């Protein structure tokens, strides 16, 4: 669970200061955690220890209730290397892997252990039309299936 899907591109000249702060989530391979869940953010902090406090927060409409969730993710290799190890409970699936990000850390891909966990997460609750071709176009050719995604609920959508 902490290593990789076979044959996925994980990010390899990571910077994890560049990637601290809050993340939206724009899509979601749905499982029991995050169903019916709205206004999805992570939030990433570094620590003394080398690894990275996440805290997942989303909010379920119908009870009118929020969710969170804290967890620890520590590199498997190099902090180069966007490969992390995460707890297994709530939205966390052992296995945490940045298989896309552009340039300026503002969009990315992660990945969980196999090709069932798969997220679409922005600094910005929208993304453009535009982004969102790009993001499918590189988990199909790393064999995900898009079909799965879930366009979460998110101010201005």
């Amino acid at each position: 669970s902490s290593t990789p899907p076979r044959g996925v591109t994980v990010v390899n000249n990571f910077d994890c200061k560049r990637y601290l702060g809050t993340w939206y989530e724009i899509a979601r391979f749905d499982h029991r955690a995050e169903r019916g869940l709205e206004k999805v953010t992570a939030t990433y902090s570094l620590r003394d220890d080398g690894g990275l406090n996440v805290i997942f927060k989303g909010y379920n409409p119908d009870r009118g209730m929020w969710q969170q969730y804290v967890g620890k993710a520590y590199f498997t290799g190099a902090p180069t290397r966007a490969a992390l190890k995460v707890a297994f409970f709530g939205p966390f699936y052992g296995g945490y892997n940045v298989i896309a990000l552009d340039r300026e850390y503002r969009h990315a891909l992660v990945c969980g252990p196999d090709r069932d966990y798969l997220w679409i997460n922005s600094r910005t609750p929208t993304i453009s039309d535009e982004v969102k071709q790009e993001m499918l176009a590189v988990a199909t050719r790393e064999g995900f299936d898009v079909s799965k995604f879930i366009w979460v609920q998110q101010p201005g959508s």
